[PDB]
């Protein structure tokens, strides 16, 4: 089949919010989105599963973690996840500090993804073309902070997570391998997988 480019898949693929929260976030680091363009593929991909991994979560009036898939959340719901990523470093650390010095978790060396108010933690989202036990260990070493949850995804369905815990219910993580699983299709049919997958 004709190679497509990856800049219109993203386009075409990906929410305008993300794309442009992704956008923003490469060009903070200095990366160029029309040229690192696998690289924008897979920033999208992870914001996408951040949001995806905080959608539908909410706590109710009792305090107990519900899930919520109707468009309407009742107005005393509680969203269940504060997230993290794809705000700017200024306001992604002012998130951090609030929660850090109000709930008394302590705080992270690096920005995590999001942070968990059932369960008082900070989480770490991977997203891997790679074997996810390889990528949740070099997760691992990298922050140390040990108080932060890791949970990895891989674009064939394999989840690890910190001490076998996932968090989620099956449903929910089942929502984010189909988006995985439909970027991948979409990638190889627009003959883009192969080289993302090696790109990693
Ligand atoms: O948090 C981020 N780190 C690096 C890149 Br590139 C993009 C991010 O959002
Ligand atoms: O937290 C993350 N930010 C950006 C990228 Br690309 C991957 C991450 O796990
Ligand atoms: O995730 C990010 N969003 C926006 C900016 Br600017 C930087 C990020 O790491
Ligand atoms: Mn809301
Ligand atoms: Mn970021
Ligand atoms: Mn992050
Ligand atoms: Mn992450």
């Amino acid at each position: 089949g004709p190679l497509g480019s990856m800049e219109d898949f993203v386009r075409q693929c990906f929410n305008p919010m993300i794309v442009e929260l992704a956008e923003k976030a490469m060009k903070e680091y200095g990366e160029d989105p029309k040229i690192e363009t696998n690289k924008f593929a897979a920033i999208c991909t992870h914001l996408e599963v951040c949001f995806m991994y905080s959608d539908f979560h909410f706590i109710d009036e009792r305090g107990e973690s519900i899930i919520v898939e109707s468009g309407d959340p009742n107005a005393l719901l509680k969203h269940r996840f504060e997230i993290i990523e794809g705000r700017d470093r200024i306001m992604a650390w002012t998130v951090v500090n609030s929660i850090c010095n109000t709930t008394g978790v302590e705080k992270p060396k690096f920005l995590p993804d999001l942070y968990d108010y059932k369960e008082n933690r900070f989480i770490e989202i991977g997203v891997t073309r790679r074997e996810v036990h390889i990528y949740y260990l070099e997760k691992a070493n990298k922050i140390k902070s040990e108080k932060t949850h890791i949970h990895i995804f891989s674009f064939t369905g394999e989840e690890m997570a910190t001490k076998a815990d996932y968090t989620l219910d099956e449903e929910s993580r089942a929502r984010i391998k189909t988006r995985l699983f439909t970027i991948r299709q979409e990638m190889a049919s627009r003959s883009l997988w192969d080289s993302f997958r090696q790109s990693e």
